[PDB]
């Protein structure tokens, strides 16, 4: 395998971290290939759940806890810390909140969160590499509590980064907030990609195509599929009570992606950097509630 960039995996990994049995587990947790029967049963559906009041409550809760966990990870980012060390802390932080780390054994993913450095677009596996000055690192958290998943990510700066890293991460965050700001009943899920690409392109960046935002609630990934690029053919119209993510991945170079032989780690084919931000959103009568919002600050961690 020819690596697209300078990054390499740093194995071996620490043995699988156990989750105490008193933590409620999603269905895939103990499937041998980490497949989710509830997802399998609904695969290919276009129908979007309308959440009940109790659902909304469970989504608010798990998304607030997920935010707390991301905030733990953010506080650890600095040169020298390994992504594996972040994942350990995250795993403990989930358990400490009576939650299961959704990524863990999701389709056999080996860790409890995704850590994506520089040219990793998404789904990077926490490993023994210490973060280096000038890196950008995204940590993507999902927790599972009482039958509900809550999903968010942020890109972070490791020490001083260069002007291109600043611009990439700022622009990515802007893309996200501009898409969120359009969300309300009656808007077509496909329009979000128009808004994202218009902003990325204005700033000299491309938009990943192979990964999309998604519905989330009792299932980790379900309807709707939400592409982040212009003129896509997503199906569906936003309605009050819909819950989904928007998670644009934006790149310095070209948009094309490939996967490492680990089956997960998605990288730019050109080996240039990519950044991402993600929130879980609930469509309300008037607009949208950002379930995974930071509560103790108006801003993401990279600004502050
Ligand atoms: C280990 C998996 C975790 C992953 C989804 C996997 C398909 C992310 N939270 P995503 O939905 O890409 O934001
Ligand atoms: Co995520
Ligand atoms: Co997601």
């Amino acid at each position: 395998y020819r690596y697209t960039g300078k990054l390499r995996p740093h194995y071996p990994l620490m043995p699988t971290r156990p989750v105490p049995s008193y933590i409620q587990r999603p269905d895939y947790a103990d499937h041998p290939l980490g497949m989710s029967e509830s997802e399998q049963a609904l695969k290919g559906t276009s129908q979007i759940k309308l959440l009940s009041s109790e659902d909304i409550e469970g989504m608010r809760l798990v998304c607030r806890l997920a935010r707390e966990v991301l905030d733990v990870a953010a506080g650890m980012i600095k040169p020298g810390v390994t992504t594996e060390e972040i994942d350990h802390a995250v795993h403990l932080a989930c358990i400490a909140r009576n939650c299961y780390p959704s990524p863990l054994n999701y389709y056999n993913f080996p860790k409890s969160c995704c850590t994506s450095v520089n040219e990793v677009i998404c789904h990077g596996i926490p490993d023994r590499r210490p973060l280096q000055e000038g890196d950008i690192v995204n940590v993507d958290i999902t927790l599972y509590r009482n039958g509900y998943h809550g999903d968010l990510n942020e890109t972070f700066f490791v020490g001083e980064v260069d002007d291109g890293a600043r611009k990439l991460v700022q622009t990515t965050y802007e893309c996200l907030m501009q898409a969120i700001d359009a969300v309300k009943p009656g808007v077509r899920y496909r329009e979000l990609g128009n808004i994202i690409q218009k902003h990325a392109q204005a700033n000299g960046f491309s938009v990943v195509r192979s990964y999309c935002g998604h519905g989330i609630h009792k299932l980790f990934h379900t309807a709707p599929n939400v592409p982040h690029y212009a003129k896509n053919k997503a199906v569906g119209v936003m309605k009050s009570g819909h819950v989904f993510t928007i998670e644009p991945m934006i790149c310095e170079g070209g948009w094309q992606d490939e996967t490492w032989p680990d089956g997960w780690t998605a990288v730019t084919r050109d080996g240039k950097r990519s950044a991402q931000f993600e929130h879980t959103l609930l469509v309300t009568d008037t607009g949208c509630e950002i379930l995974t919002r930071r509560l103790d600050s108006a801003r993401p961690h990279f600004m502050s």
